[PDB]
Parts: structure tokens; C-alpha cells; sequence
RNA sequence: AAGCGCCAGAACU
RNA sequence: GGCACCAUUGCACUCCGGUGCCAGUUGACGAGGUGGGGUUUAUCGAGAUUUCGGCGGAUGACUCCCGGUUGUUCAUCACAACCGCAAGCUUUUACUUAAAUCAUUAAGGUGACUUAGUGGACAAAGGUGAAAGUGUGAUGA
């Protein structure tokens, strides 16, 4: 169920790369430490997030308040990743 | 310090 | 890389849809070279995705004019080939800091790439001395 890296998509797709990684860690900073935020405006990733929490209450305490959060003028919608990231398993 | 200057075709970003 | 649009609501950890508009970046590595006017596709090699393509410059070549050398003095007009602070032709003889590519590893940038250092090697043309040979007449001191 819950994992260390959380999924945020329903991003603004028109905010570059560099932008949205440092604005996204404007918010997701008082949750806990963040490793790596992976962002990509490709066409199967563009609006898309993953940021990997060391801890994982901070994962889930992130995605309790952040669900539905208006970021870039779009509501964020955020669920826990599929499988463990790179930095973690391995 | 004159195989030297420039950039807009092309290519890459 | 950026702005607009069409399209995408998409679960990945070396990049990763299209069109148009805009911006950036690449875009010659050294040697050598200027009496004047015209003309023109301006010399030499090194390298090897573009050193391609475009445009500007240019000391080249050619030609004529101009001023000169050499043809064993030296004045003058031809004739012959040259030179534009150098200068007949051939056979030889040094000198004339090549740089980039390459490998490498530091700075700067979102990136394409850029700036600099280090390591080692390789030229061609030309010109500058030297050595032996071979090149005029006509008229006058």
C-alpha cells in the first residue's frame, strides 16, 4: 500500500522542469527530508511527480494534506507509487 | 591579428 | 532550451509526440603575403559529421601602366626573363618556434557547447643565405 515515494499528477503541464522541482519542494519540506524530486515533461510523464521520502509517515502526512491542494492554478491529486524507487530499493 | 569577420540556409539545443 | 496550439490525467528511476513562432549554439587549424588601376571562382598545406551553405574582407593570380634590377663595366634605345625596398635560369644546401585534430582535465552554462591548461607527434608552399654551371644586341666613352 503506502510507499516511500509518493505519485502527484493533475500538475500545470506549461511549468518547466527546474521551476516545478524547487516549487514542489517549497511544500513538501516541512513533511520530512526529501532525497530526489523526479520530474519529466515527456509525453507519458509531463504533469507528473515523484518525491521520495526518507521516512514514510512523511509520505503519508504529505499526501493527507497536500490531496486536492491548489498548485499552478490545478488541484493536486496525489497517491502512494506502485513500486519502491531506485534510491531506496536498491 | 586576416584560414579572417559575420549568420541567417542546415544541424544540434 | 523558450512561447502558442493540437493532443495527452499519464506509475515512472542514460535521453524520448507533433506543428509553427522565437531564442541560443556550432559555423577556418596554422604557415605565408600590400607600388597603383581594372578584372576575377585569391596562395599553402594539417584535419575529416558542417573547415557544409550564405554574406562581407583580403596583402593572390592575371593584365596594363608606373618605377627598378640582372644579361659582367657604364651611360641610351630596343631585346630577353624577373622584382616592387626585392629582382636571369638550373642540379644542389641549411635556415624559416606550425597550430588544430588526438589524448587529457580544470573553469563556466538547463543544455547544444564555450574558455583555458597539460601531454606528445606530424607539414606544404613560399621566402632567406650558400655552393658548382648556363644567358643578349645595337651605338658611343
Amino acid at each position: 500500500r503506502p510507499n516511500h515515494t509518493i505519485y502527484i499528477n493533475n500538475l500545470n503541464e506549461k511549468i518547466k522542469k527546474d521551476e516545478l522541482k524547487k516549487s514542489l519542494h517549497a511544500i513538501f519540506s516541512r513533511f520530512g527530508q526529501i532525497l530526489d524530486i523526479l520530474v519529466s515533461r515527456s509525453l507519458k510523464m509531463r504533469g507528473q511527480a515523484f518525491v521520495i521520502f526518507k521516512e514514510v509517515s512523511s509520505a503519508t502526512n504529505a499526501l493527507r494534506s497536500m490531496q486536492g491542494f491548489p498548485f499552478y492554478d490545478k488541484p493536486m491529486r496525489i497517491q502512494y507509487a506502485k513500486t519502491d524507487s531506485d534510491i531506496i530499493a536498491k
